[PDB]
């Protein structure tokens, strides 16, 4: 014949499917990690997000009143505690629309309005990082098999 080798295990193969993705392990993230006092101090210096801050309070009773405030504490308890708060705060309560009351970042929103943090620092990582490179290397590459002779 033409000696085709067995063919049925090339056939077998074809009997694959497509499965779908696994969430892995969605929980938590540190935003504190790439959200700096810069970013934060904005946010919650306003009142909207303030108000939801209330019955989440950060230890001391008297939370950030001003931007320069968060800016200054860089990342000492006060912030910590804070963003903390506000992570728990946009969670449960979910900002959403209140966000968009002050022209903040889309990327707020999204994630406040969900209650998810994930989805937030993946947008503010890539905001502020964008992931660009390049390097697919392919095409005319071809074979030319057949191209044998002089």
């Amino acid at each position: 014949g033409s000696q085709p080798i067995q063919l049925s295990d090339l056939q077998s193969i074809l009997a694959t499917m497509n499965v779908p993705a696994g969430p892995a392990g969605g929980q938590q993230v540190d935003l504190a990690s790439v959200l700096t006092p810069e970013i934060m101090a904005p946010i919650l210096a306003n009142a909207d997000v303030q108000e939801r801050l209330l019955p989440y309070l950060p230890s001391g009773e008297s939370l950030p009143q001003t931007a320069d405030e968060i800016q200054n504490t860089l990342t000492s308890p006060q912030f910590q505690q804070a963003l903390g708060m506000f992570s728990a705060a946009l969670a449960s309560g979910q900002l959403g629309p209140l966000m968009c009351q002050f022209g903040l970042p889309a990327e707020a929103v999204e994630a406040a309005n969900k209650g998810d943090v994930e989805a937030f620092a993946k947008a503010m990582q890539n905001n502020a990082k964008p992931e660009q490179k390049e390097g697919d290397t392919k095409d005319k590459k071809d074979e030319e098999e057949d191209m044998s002779l002089d």
